[PDB]
């Protein structure tokens, strides 16, 4: 085994997420910039990466990768800009769900103290907090605002990282150069990647941070399944915008939850809900046939792609909530947005059991945006040998435990074949 410095790797889906963590921490561990090879589909910030977003929510997770990430988007001045601490805003209705934020406003007065979040026990302590918003739509809410967290500028942050890693050297494949195809494997030892284009890369290493697209290149024995979420903009005005400075996230799980609008004024507002699946025959690597597995949908190849109507429905509802003075606002940009979802819910990150130095970092579940600043330590870890021995259980290869259609979630996943309106191609 090499030195870290005559240490080649390659991170498939280095323009993405963990990929792009990967990549900076290998650098930042003082791996030589040359010997790292960074290919995605498409060039960093890859533009069917899930972290290619105006925002996403930063929480108050206790976890411990979680806090290692946000002390980093406190103190590291590669990730600090790219963190708005506004806090959350959390609001319930209804018996079923306000006993629930009453239970979990307890289990922080109880477990790991308070101190940062507050109970708002009527329409007007919500109003009083957000005077934005109207009081007939919140008849009967209640909230739980916390202080802590806020929102990642997520499109951004990714984007900082390939400035970082291209000034250093790294090199990049991207397009037909950085489609991933087949691993390289001679005599059961991966020693690099093919692309779609027949370009063939020689490393010792090779991690596979391929998000929702990874069960589709190699074949993962549906541990992950790969489902999209969505969202849509609207357009405030300067003057509409600046009511919303520096505003919390505000999220009611029955209903969905919008962001600060960015600096240009546009508002991103997503819905709450299970996922989708885009079920297809597709073969992957290591695959003797082809399987119906769900292949993710990419706005990026498909531009023309929009959003089911269901789910226009659900965030028009959303804005008449939250927002009903913007009604007449359309709705723009709209997108289908990929994860990849184990049973239980936590990453893969593991060696493959067959193909020695192929790497997967993949399992993201839908919530490993904010981990964005330390996950590619962890892989870093991974591909030396010292990954600690309970994340490495926790993240271990584990076909058959459960079933990753409904993962955690509330149910199993709806399919895009079953919900019109995201399709224009004619
Ligand atoms: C979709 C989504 C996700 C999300 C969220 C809201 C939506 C609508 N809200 C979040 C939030 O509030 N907080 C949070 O922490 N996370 C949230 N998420 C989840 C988060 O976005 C994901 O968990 C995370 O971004 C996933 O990272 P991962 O690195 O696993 O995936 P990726 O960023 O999509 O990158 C994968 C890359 O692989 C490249 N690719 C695909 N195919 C290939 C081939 N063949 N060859 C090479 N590269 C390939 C992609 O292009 C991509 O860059």
């Amino acid at each position: 085994a090499p030195s870290r410095a005559n240490t080649k790797v390659i991170v498939v889906g280095g323009g993405g997420t963990i990929g792009s963590s990967t990549a900076l921490h290998l650098v930042r561990s003082g791996y030589t910039p040359s010997n790292v090879t960074v290919l995605d589909a498409y060039p960093i910030p890859s533009s069917q990466s899930a972290g290619n977003d105006l925002n996403k929510i930063m929480d108050a997770d206790a976890d411990p990768a979680a806090d290692a990430a946000r002390q980093m988007w406190n103190e590291d001045e590669l990730f600090k800009k790219f963190f708005h601490n506004t806090g959350r805003l959390d609001c319930c209705h209804g018996e079923k769900d306000i006993a629930d934020c009453k239970k979990r406003y307890q289990n922080l007065v109880d477990w790991g103290l308070d101190a940062t979040v507050e109970w708002l026990d009527s329409e007007d302590e919500i109003l009083k907090r957000m005077p934005q918003l109207t009081r007939d739509q919140i008849k009967g809410w209640k909230a739980i605002f916390s202080k802590d967290g806020g929102w990642l500028a997520a499109a951004k942050a990714i984007k900082a990282i390939g400035e970082y890693l291209r000034d250093q050297g790294v090199r990049f494949g991207f397009y037909g150069a950085g489609s991933f195809k087949q691993p390289l494997l001679a005599e059961g030892v991966c020693i690099g990647v093919e692309t779609v284009d027949g370009t063939r890369y020689y490393a010792d290493k090779v991690v596979l941070a391929a998000g929702a697209w990874s069960p589709t290149l190699v074949e993962l024995q549906e541990q992950c399944v790969s489902k999209a979420w969505v969202y849509g903009h609207i357009q405030l005005t300067p003057e509409e915008a600046a009511r919303y400075k520096n505003s919390p996230v505000v999220y009611n799980g029955d209903v969905g939850f919008f962001f600060e609008p960015n600096e240009h004024g546009i508002i991103k507002v997503c819905d709450e809900f299970p996922g989708f699946t885009r079920f297809k025959m597709h073969q992957p690597f290591g695959a003797k046939a082809p399987k119906r597995i769900s292949v993710p949908r990419s706005h990026a190849k498909h531009p023309t792609d929009t959003i089911p109507d269901a789910s226009i429905v659900r965030i028009r509802r959303a804005i008449a909530t939250f927002m009903p003075q913007f009604k007449n606002k359309p709705l723009f940009n709209q997108a289908m947005c990929w994860c990849t979802d184990t049973a239980d819910g936590h990453l893969l990150i593991c060696e493959h059991p067959e193909w020695k130095n192929f790497y997967l970092a993949t399992g993201d579940s839908g919530d490993s945006f904010k981990l964005l600043p330390i996950i590619g330590k962890y892989v870093v870890e991974l591909l030396e040998g010292t990954l600690a021995d309970e994340l490495a259980h926790k993240w271990r290869w584990r076909p058959g435990s459960g079933d990753a259609l409904k993962s955690r979630r509330e149910a199993p996943a709806k399919d895009l074949a079953d919900m019109p309106g995201w399709n224009h191609d004619h």
